[PDB]
């Protein structure tokens, strides 16, 4: 039964998280679809495709000009990727024009139901139509959250956006919480940042933190986190928190 995970943060980490979780699930046996929703094509390029060379992309898919299957490409790691390129910047403009703009990705993913166990979506650093499509198509959402500095301005706005989405396009959407990234355990300041965020906002901060970056510390953390996701989806186990219950 397909699970869809949105990965979102309007502040510009994020893409590494999509890719690394994707590969960890692919290791643990699951069929994984990654979706690039950023016209800059970060995920797509990081997975080895040149977005400027792609004959078609998620752009044509959102618009209905190409069927989803025809736009998918392979990755070395085993995941399947629905890629993006700068064309996608045009969809954002053409989509507000139409009705039910929010559901374009959702409809495209429905065609692929049964082909994949998990879908992970890389939302652009914005809270526009593209990110709305990602959140409207997801069961679950996490925000990858940097803790190098104290600049968690924006978390309030992000929560207000999640809440708005639950009200009108996707009532089933669940905020699993914040995945800390760029965690530095050499001083306490990273921890300080997370304790502060958890205290200001109605936002679970999840474990383990991804440290500043095959058997790496970051790899282990991503693997450990992918496993928590799997168990959460299978048996409803709560996601373990940075500060344990």
């Amino acid at each position: 039964m397909t699970r869809v995970l949105a990965v979102a943060n309007q502040k510009g980490a994020k893409t590494t998280t999509v890719a690394s979780i994707g590969a960890a699930l692919t290791e643990q046996g699951r069929r994984v679809l990654l979706v690039d929703l950023d016209p800059q094509g970060c995920l797509t390029f990081s997975l080895g495709h040149d977005p400027d060379k792609l004959p078609v992309s998620v752009h044509e898919v959102l618009l209905g000009d190409v069927e989803p299957s025809a736009a998918l490409v392979r990755t070395d790691e085993g995941m399947t990727l629905l890629p993006a390129n700068i064309d996608l910047a045009g969809a954002e403009a053409m989509l507000l024009m139409r009705a039910g703009r929010e559901y374009a990705l959702k409809r495209a993913l429905a065609k692929l139901d049964g082909d994949f166990d998990v879908v992970i979506i890389d939302c652009p650093p914005s809270l526009g139509v593209l990110t709305l499509n990602g959140l409207t198509a997801a069961h679950d959402v996490i925000v990858p959250l940097q803790c190098e500095t104290l600049a968690h301005r924006g978390v309030g706005q992000f929560l207000r956006t999640i809440s708005d989405v639950q009200q009108i396009t996707n009532p089933d959407l669940k905020l699993l919480g914040a995945l800390p990234t760029l965690y530095d355990s050499r001083t306490t300041h990273s921890r300080d940042v997370l304790l502060d965020v958890a205290d200001r906002y109605e936002l679970p901060v999840l474990a383990p933190p991804i440290p500043r970056t095959r058997k790496s510390k970051g790899a282990i953390a991503y693997r450990e986190f992918a496993d928590a996701l799997l168990r959460h989806w299978k048996s409803g186990r709560k996601m373990p928190t940075f500060t344990p219950e």
